[PDB]
C-alpha cells in the first residue's frame, strides 16, 4: 500500500563522494577505483566562467594542483586527464568502498536518484528524471557541483549524471560519466534557455497503473482510443507521443490490472480534456511523470 | 535553486539492516551495538495475528528460534526480550557499522526519511511525516515491516519510527524504537480506523517560504491578519491550529524572505478560500505539508 517518490538506497554512493579543490574553487567527485571524477570547471575561477578556454587553463595545473580529500585524509593525486567536460584525476589510491559499477548514458524520461553533496559530503537524496528538454529539476545550490545521479541494479550503481550547472531559470545541467553534456548545454557562464519541457507520457500512464494497483480508481472511464487519436490529444497538451514502444513497456502493468494500455490512454486523454475537477491521484492534484513503468513494478513488487 | 522532497542519505541506516525470521515469519531488524531491535509480530503467524497474546507466544520461543542475518552471515542469538511491542534481539557481535545514535519519539508534523525493507535488504529511501492522526503515509508491502524512519543531524541518526502495520485504508502505522506505537494503534489483525487527517499547517507555510526562496512568488498578495482570524479559515479546510510556537519557528524564514508570518497566513488564508486556479507552487498543484520549518531551512542553506 502506497506510492512514494522513492529515491534508491544511497549508501554505495556516500562511499564515493570526495572533495576536490583547485585553487580556490571546491566542488564535489566521485572516487571510483583509482580514479577520481569531477566536473572540469574546478580549474576556473568567476572570471574564467566567462569564457573559459578549459585546455589553455589546463596546461597551468599540475597533479599538485588538485587536492582530493576523502572523509578528512587527503589521497594523491599521479595523473590527471581531461574527457569531454570532466577531469579524471589518478589517484595513488583505490577507492576500498568502490561498488560494482557502470557508467550509463541515459535517455529523456528516465528517472534517477541523486545524492546532493557539498563539499565531498551528502547531504541528500531525491529522484529525478531526464527532462525531454536535456535538464533536470533537481535541488542544487553553490558547492553540489560534482554531485551524481545514479541507478542501481541488486549490487551495481549504473552511473548516470554528474552535476555541472544552474541555468539562469533554475533548472539544471550536466553530464554523463564520460563527460558529455546531456542536451545542448556548455559549461560557460553564458545565457543558454531550455526548450520545452513535455509530460514523459510513457511514465503518466505508468503512475496511473500505480495508482489503480493502490486503489484510486476514479478517472477510470468507459473509452478506448488508438495511438494516433491518443497522439493528437498529446501534441495539444505538450505531452511526448506514445509510440507502440512505450505500449509494449507498460505491457506488464497492463497484465496486472487487466487494464488494456489503449483504455488507460483513454482515461489519460480524459484528464486531459477534462482536468481533475478538484481531485487527487496518488496524493497528487497534477498528472506525475517522473515514475517510470520500471520504477512502477519495482516499488509495487519490493525489488531489493 | 530547486525545492525536492528529500531524504536524508541513508548508508549509516543501510548498514544497520538484518533479515529477523522467527519460526516462518520473516521481517526487518535493526542491529545497533550488540542488539537487534525488531517487531515482536515477528513471533506470529497469521492465525496468531486476529487476536495475538505476545507474552504467552514469547514462552514458547527460545533464543534459538530466532534467526538473525546480517548480508549472507549468521549473527549468534544470545538473549531475547520484549520491550512495548518491540522485540530486542541480544547478539554475540556488536555491528561493525554502527554509527552514532538516539531513539527518539517525534510529534505530528515531524518528517522523517524511511528506509523500505524487505528480507534485511533495502528497497529504497522516501520522506515522510508522522500524520496528525499518527499515521504515516508510506510505501509498504508485506516484509517491509521493521523498516526504520529516522533523522540525522551531521553523524548522528536519531531513529523515530519503526515500522509494524498497514491499516485497512492503505495508511501505516508503527512504533517508536522503545515499541511504543504512535497513536491508538496496536499490533493486531483487527479493524483500526483512523482519525482526520488534518494539513501541518506550520509545514504548508514553511513551503510558501522556500517557494519564495526559489521564485514561485505569484501567490504573495497585499494582505495581513491575525493569527485568530487565520485559525478561524484552518478550522473551516481541517488544517492544524497555528501557535505563537509555530510562528516562533517559522521566525528565519520569516527574516531571509522579509515577509512577516501573519502576512504568509494571509496569503495561505486566500490559498485556501480561492484554490489555486490552475497553478501550481513548487511543482505541485497542491499545498504541501510534508516539508518542516527545519527542513527549508536545511534544504535552502546546504547542510550536510
Ligand atoms: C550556483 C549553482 C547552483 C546550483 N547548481 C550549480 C550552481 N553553480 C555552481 C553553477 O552553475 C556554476 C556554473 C556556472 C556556469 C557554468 C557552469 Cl558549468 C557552472
Ligand atoms: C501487508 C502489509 C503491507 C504493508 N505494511 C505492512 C503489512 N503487514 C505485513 C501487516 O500489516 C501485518 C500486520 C497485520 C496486523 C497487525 C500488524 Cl502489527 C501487522
Amino acid at each position: 500500500s502506497g506510492f512514494r517518490k522513492m529515491a534508491f538506497p544511497s549508501g554505495k554512493v556516500e562511499g564515493c563522494m570526495v572533495q576536490v579543490t583547485c585553487g580556490t574553487t571546491t566542488l564535489n567527485g566521485l572516487w571510483l577505483d583509482d580514479v577520481v571524477y569531477c566536473p572540469r570547471h574546478v580549474i576556473c575561477t568567476s572570471e574564467d566562467m566567462l569564457n573559459p578556454n578549459y585546455e589553455d587553463l589546463l596546461i597551468r595545473k599540475s597533479n599538485h594542483n588538485f587536492l582530493v580529500q576523502a572523509g578528512n585524509v587527503q589521497l594523491r593525486v599521479i595523473g590527471h586527464s581531461m574527457q569531454n567536460c570532466v577531469l579524471k584525476l589518478k589517484v595513488d589510491t583505490a577507492n576500498p568502498k568502490t561498488p560494482k559499477y557502470k557508467f550509463v548514458r541515459i535517455q529523456p524520461g528516465q528517472t534517477f536518484s541523486v545524492l546532493a553533496c557539498y563539499n565531498g559530503s551528502p547531504s541528500g537524496v531525491y529522484q529525478c528524471a531526464m527532462r525531454p528538454n536535456f535538464t533536470i529539476k533537481g535541488s542544487f545550490l553553490n558547492g553540489s557541483c560534482g554531485s551524481v545521479g545514479f541507478n542501481i541494479d541488486y549490487d551495481c550503481v549504473s552511473f548516470c549524471y554528474m552535476h555541472h550547472m544552474e541555468l539562469p531559470t533554475g533548472v539544471h545541467a550536466g553530464t554523463d560519466l564520460e563527460g558529455n553534456f546531456y542536451g545542448p548545454f556548455v559549461d560557460r557562464q553564458t545565457a543558454q534557455a531550455a526548450g520545452t519541457d513535455t509530460t514523459i507520457t510513457v511514465n503518466v500512464l505508468a503512475w496511473l497503473y500505480a495508482a489503480v494497483i493502490n486503489g484510486d480508481r476514479w478517472f477510470l472511464n468507459r473509452f478506448t482510443t488508438t495511438l494516433n487519436d491518443f497522439n493528437l490529444v498529446a501534441m495539444k497538451y505538450n505531452y511526448e507521443p506514445l509510440t507502440q514502444d512505450h505500449v509494449d513497456i507498460l505491457g506488464p502493468l497492463s497484465a496486472q490490472t487487466g487494464i488494456a494500455v489503449l483504455d488507460m490512454c483513454a482515461s489519460l486523454k480524459e484528464l486531459l480534456q477534462n482536468g481533475m475537477n478538484g481531485r487527487t491521484i496518488l496524493g497528487s492534484a497534477l498528472l506525475e511523470d517522473e515514475f517510470t513503468p520500471f520504477d512502477v513494478v519495482r516499488q509495487c513488487s519490493g525489488v531489493t
